[PDB]
């Protein structure tokens, strides 16, 4: 615990430095052969890309300046990169290069062949308490890191965790994220995983991450999410209500932990109370976990996804690909002077 501090202490330092003065550009579209599409979103897509001279594959995040600005997400967009190249953490994706053009914003990160966990999760059906424990183990440290730097992630779901080659998850998508002190008020998020602070609209905080951890662990472990309904509106009724019904197969330690994570009252809710992180980290259910060995990836992962070779893409769903257009006359080049 003399241990914990220092680490972060410095941890912070890095961060701010690389947040004050961050790198502009550092590559150009055409040094990469585009291979296939990994995911989509409202204004871009990720793509497997192979480094022209240095075979290294990478995932490349390409955003349509226009579609963006075309709906103030401008702020979000820049944060994403901002943060992304600022942080450093074994469970955080590595941003390899960023650059822009007359049309798009680009982010080329590391390629984690394992794919998403949404898959794995849905493929296997449910995770053994241990398997779950292992993951959770890692989210926790990350948040503990994330919240150190006044960051509140806000976008915790299975689709945002990539199963590295080694069984270790990797968090991606800092879009929704935000760096603040005190409460924030934006309704960012996916029903199934929203603290109730948010819903009721009051001014949430880092807390909201821990609760998501509950629904995550819960989900990772029951095969479904705690609060689930057909229409977002019915889900709000329960989230908010706190009607958590656990499946018999839940250890009791486990069932205990959620009792807390899924604590509708933030002054009661874990990760938030006086001893903070320590409450969770401690709580029995984590007895077996050697935090340090994990943070350093010593542990033998429950599961290691199969990977055929350099560039393998099996673990990712199939998307309809379209070529990358790069207009011949800069677009909204003002609005993205910082990126
Ligand atoms: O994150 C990946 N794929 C992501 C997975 N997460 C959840 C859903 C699938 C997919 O989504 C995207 O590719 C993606 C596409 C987008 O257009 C955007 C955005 O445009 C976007 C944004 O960039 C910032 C804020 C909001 C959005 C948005 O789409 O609403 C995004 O954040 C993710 C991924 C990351 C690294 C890697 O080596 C392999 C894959």
């Amino acid at each position: 615990q003399e241990s914990v501090k220092e680490f972060l202490a410095k941890a912070k330092e890095d961060f701010l430095k690389k947040w004050e003065t961050p790198s502009q550009n550092t590559a150009q579209l055409d040094q990469f052969d585009r291979i296939k599409t990994l995911g989509t979103g409202s204004f871009g897509r990720v793509m497997l890309v192979k480094h022209k001279e240095s075979g290294n594959h990478y995932a490349m995040k390409i955003l349509d300046k226009q579609k963006v600005v075309k709906l103030k997400q401008i702020e979000h967009t820049l944060n994403e990169k901002r943060i992304l190249q600022a942080v450093n953490f074994p469970f955080l994706v590595k941003l390899e290069f960023s650059f822009k053009d007359n049309s798009n914003l680009y982010m080329v990160m590391e390629y984690v062949a394992g794919g998403e966990m949404f898959s794995h999760l849905r493929r296997i059906g449910r995770f053994s308490e241990p398997h779950a424990r292992f993951y959770a183990a890692q989210i926790v440290l990350t948040f503990e890191y994330l919240h150190s730097l006044d960051l509140i992630y806000r976008d915790l779901k299975p689709e945002n965790l990539l199963i590295d080659q080694q069984g270790y998850i990797q968090v991606t998508d800092f879009g929704f994220a935000k760096r603040v002190k005190g409460r924030t008020w934006t309704l960012c998020g996916t029903p199934e995983y929203l603290a109730p602070e948010i819903i009721l609209s009051k001014g949430y905080n880092k807390a909201v991450d821990w609760w998501a951890l509950g629904v995550l662990i819960y989900e990772m472990a029951a095969g479904y999410p705690p609060f689930f309904a057909d229409q977002p509106i019915q889900i709000y009724e329960k989230i908010v209500s706190g009607k958590v019904r656990f499946p018999s197969h839940f250890s009791s330690d486990l069932k205990d932990l959620l009792r807390n994570l899924l604590q509708v009252d933030l002054t009661k809710r874990f990760g938030n109370l006086k001893n903070g992180v320590n409450d969770i980290k401690n709580h029995k259910w984590f007895a077996t976990t050697d935090w340090i060995a994990i943070y350093q990836r010593k542990v033998e992962a429950p599961f290691i996804p199969k990977f055929k070779g350099p560039g393998d893409t099996s673990n990712f769903d199939d998307y309809e690909e379209e070529e990358i257009r790069v207009s011949i006359n800069e677009k909204c080049g003002k609005e993205f002077t910082e990126f």
